[PDB]
Formats: C-alpha cells, structure tokens, sequence
C-alpha cells in the first residue's frame, strides 16, 4: 500500500490548506488554516463567490466602512472555513488577527466573534478550533475560552516552556512547528542536512510528546510544517499531524507501508506545580531559536492579515 | 587638544570598567559595571583583598552555604564599586542578578538588598546606580524603585518601544546599547561596513535623544557599548556616554577638537498617553534585532552570574 494509507493506522491525517481540492482527494479528518493560506485561497478564481458573499454580508451588517472591512474579513475567513466543513468529518481551525497576540482581552474577544459568525452559520462549536498563537497572553486567553466551551489550537509554538504552559492551561490541541525549527537551525549553523533522525524539529516534537503521554495530558499534539516526508514518517503515532497538499502527494505516491515511531507505553506520572509567568519568560527566552521564530511568525501573519484586508477595501 | 578633553565640553564622560586603573587616568564623572566586568575584574591580582573581603564577610552574616555564595558574590560587586567611588565624583552602576530579569518581584528585592549592602558601607543612595534589564518586567521594577529613593539605570535597551517605556516609568537613566545593534546588522544584513553617521546604533540613539529632550522627559541618556570612536564621536552632545578604557585610551590621544553632534534646541512637546503592557510587546518584537539582543543579552550575562558564583564557591 502506499505511505499515506500506512499513516492512517498510527496518525490522524490533517490537510494545512484552504483549498477544497485537497479535501476531495485525501479526504482528511480535519483541515487547518492561517492568514497566508486564507489570502492565498482568496486567490482561488472558484472562491470569487465566497468573497462577494462576505462582503454583501458586511454591508448588511453596518454602514460603517471600518467596521465593513473587519466584517468582511472575518466572515470570508468563515466562508472557506464552511465549504470545508461540507468535504471534511472532523474540526476546521480557523486563525484570530495575529496583531492581537500580545492581547489577552482582545484575543478572547476576536475568538467569540468568530464563533459567533460559525455559529449564526448554523456550526456548533465541536466543529471548530479557534487558533491563537502561543504567547503567554495568547494561551491565558485559551485558558479562559476552554472553559466557556470554545476548543483552542495553540499554534506557532517552538519551545518546551510554551509547550508546558499549554498542557497546564489544558488547551484542546497544540501544533508545535517542524519545518520552522529546522529552517532556523539551517540558517543558524554550520549544519545543513539533517537526518530525519537528527532533524531539529523532529527531535523537539518527539520530546513534546512523550512530556504530554507520560503525565496524562488530554491536549492533542499535532505536528505541523514540514520540509520533506522524512520528517512525517519519523513522527508516525503523533496524535495528528497537518499537511500541506504538496507533501500528501508524495505520501500518496510512495510505496511501503511505515512503521509507528511516537509512542509512550509506560504509566502516567505525578504532574508538577505550575509554571509561572516569570518562568516562562525566563524558560521561553532561553531558547535563540524559538524567541527568534514566535515574534516572526506573529509578524508574518499580521501583514497577511493586513494584505487581506487592503484587497477587501479595494472591493468595498 | 585632545579628543576627549573636546568631547567632556558637551557630554559627561563614564568609564565601562570595573579596573581602578582607569579611574586614575582618564578622571571620568562616573564609572559603570555589568556583570562580565565583575567577572573579569575577580581576575585582577589586586582584586583579590576584596574576594577575600566578601567571603569573609558572608561567613560572618550566616552558616549557610547557599546565603553564603550570594552574599559572597554581592558583596564583591559592592566591594569594587567602593574602591572605585573614592577615585569618582559621581555614581557607581551595579546590576542585579540577570537570572531575575523577568520577575518584577525577585528584581525589587534584590535591588534593596544591593543598596542595603552599599548603606551598611556608609554609602548613601546619591552615589549609586541600580542597573536592571529592559524587559517590561525590569521597567516595572524600576518604576517602583525611583519612588522609594532609589536610581535606577536601566540597560540593554534596544527598541524605541522600550526606550519610551523608560521615560513614561520616570526611571533615572537608561544606556542605549550602540555597539551591540551595529553587531546586529553586520551579522544578519550584507552590508557590513557602516559610515558613523549611518551605524544603525547611532542611529537609534539620536532618535531616542531627540523623542526625550523633545518631550522634556528627564531622563539621562547614556549611550554605551561601542566598537569605534567613530561612533563616540557621531553622539558628542549626548547626555553621558560610558566608554571601555580601549576607546577612552584612542580618544585622549587624538588630536583636534570636536563639534556637538546631537541637540534638541525646539521647545518641549506634549507628552502622549502611556503605553500599555499590550502595545510595548507588540512594537518591541517588531524589531527583529531588538527581539535577539535582548533575550540574548539577558542570557550571557546570566552565565557569567553563575561563572562568579562557581568561583566563590571554591573559595568557601
């Protein structure tokens, strides 16, 4: 059988894109997708139609041209979010303005406004993750959502500390990143070539991991961003991992079946005390690589987010 | 004349060392220190009457190892800013643990300890300067000293985020690193040749004096950390400027006056609304550069904190 189908035994398969041609051929249980994949999608000729829509909802919605262009924004992110919920059984992550990162307030906000487009949609809030980046506000702002009834993906997460802080806030999912760990490293180091093995990425997942099974976490580890297959097969048994449409293809079209490599099979252990803000911080910055990374990806996303909103001015 | 007789007509010069040596030869107003200073000054041969100081004295205040170490590497940095206060006019900067650079609570704390320790001395508040971090931790830490009659100096300033942060918290002074953000650019940017007048660091600073004198904020600006007098030179007219004996050394060698290069001759400006926690976070990790410096200042600064403790452990 080919390696896609091998996976399925051990991982959930998700697909990291907002186009709908991908849910049709791998059929994943869950799709995932941000602000540079929501203005590529925007891009889509098919998808001229759910911009119309938003827009002409917005103006419905108020007069007020600022207003129209947040309106819009949000709602066409909920539009792709829909027509991807037609093709997929699972949950559609569904990304807050990255400017507001450092906003705990602001985030939870932004988050409910979302689920209430979702919701006036019809949608329950079991089809749906909300996803914040993972700041010390962005996970309080989680914290808080869980226990209102809205499921959180913690994204853009790089290191051990935000992947504690978030099992301690008892987030619904992570998605500590792969590819961008390995690019740093790449670009940081004489080094290269990585072996799957070896790769920076991998090895930071891995641990994340078994930190999570061997004290009895319930938060779903989900591995994202990838460079090559190589780094999917040696996270074969990661609770879920999402996959941009180009690397589906290789795993569709390789023959082999695989062979599990994430796995706990001893007993849970005592959890330990909190971790602090103060801790996180001084744990966070420990790490060159990840504060580099996490302010990046908060950067990027903002001015997607911004281009997203230019082009939506242009059609108000 | 020389350079540096020139320069002291506009800007207080201050000696980065911790060697007395310097103090006899150059006569600067100020002297300051850092935690690698302390460390390489433990080396000096004459030092070593004070080593012995601090030990002994730490044995005396408590039987405990622990409280002994720290006693043991507070006391030396007070040591050496004692000897250099009877060869200086103005005041002694001494810097907390780095370790403490995220904990507002822990910094306070440790600030009136060092202040205690410089009281017991004989030493009154006017002389000293208590040198913190810039993290917002640090800023907040700093706020709360001033009001109990105790200067601070607040370090590792990078971006303009934290720069205005500073002034709005009514802090005593800060040190704009200019050296650290030239090292920046020549490692992440092709160019790596850079005229004074467009040295990035230089750059920054002048900015940030300008956004003060502008708004009549005041507090001192205190350039610091440089790689040539050619950067030293671009900033004549500043406030103060702490200077390594190495650059000290080229500048009262050279020949030729010099002319003021930074001045603010408008009037004062109405000063904005604070910026929030929110704000600060989001407009400092917008600098790529001030986002690594920072983090990576804090975290060396911590490792030869330690290498000093490693040291007078040895030695109890």
């Amino acid at each position: 059988t080919d390696k896609l189908t091998s996976l399925r035994q051990y991982t959930t398969v998700v697909a990291d894109t907002g186009d709908i041609a991908a849910m049709k051929l791998y059929q994943p249980q869950d799709a995932t997708t941000n602000p540079s994949l929501i203005l590529n999608a925007a891009q889509i000729p098919e998808y001229r139609k759910l911009i119309d829509d938003a827009v002409a909802w917005a103006k419905q919605q108020s007069n007020d041209r600022a207003q129209q262009i947040v309106d819009a924004t949000d709602k066409l992110a909920v539009n792709i979010g829909l027509e991807i919920l037609k093709l997929v059984p699972g949950r559609i992550s569904t990304e807050v303005d990255a400017r507001l990162s450092y906003d705990t307030e602001a985030s939870i906000a932004k988050a409910k406004r979302l689920i209430k487009l979702y919701n006036d949609a019809g949608i329950s809030n079991d089809r749906i993750l909300i996803k914040l980046a993972s700041t010390w506000q962005g996970i309080r702002a989680a914290e808080q959502l869980e226990k209102e009834g809205i499921n959180c993906n913690l994204t853009l997460l790089f290191s051990f500390a935000q992947a504690r802080a978030c099992a301690e806030a008892g987030v619904f999912l992570i998605a500590p990143f792969v590819g961008r760990i390995l690019d740093w490293y790449k670009a940081n180091t004489d080094k290269k070539e990585y072996a799957p093995a070896e790769d920076p990425g991998v090895v930071s997942v891995s641990e994340i991991y078994q930190y999570y099974k061997e004290h009895g976490y319930e938060t779903v580890v989900m591995g994202a961003s990838f460079r090559n297959i190589g780094e999917i097969l040696e996270l074969a048994g990661c609770d879920r991992l999402t996959i941009a449409p180009a690397l589906l293809k290789e795993l569709a079209e390789s023959e082999g079946a695989i062979e599990r490599k994430l796995s706990y099979t001893g007993e849970v252990k005592a959890r330990p005390a909190r971790i602090t803000e103060s801790e996180f911080l001084w744990q966070h910055n420990q790490d060159p690589m990840a504060v580099d990374k996490l302010a990046e990806g908060i950067r990027k996303f903002a001015i997607d987010q911004e281009k997203l909103e230019k082009m939506i001015g242009d059609l108000l």
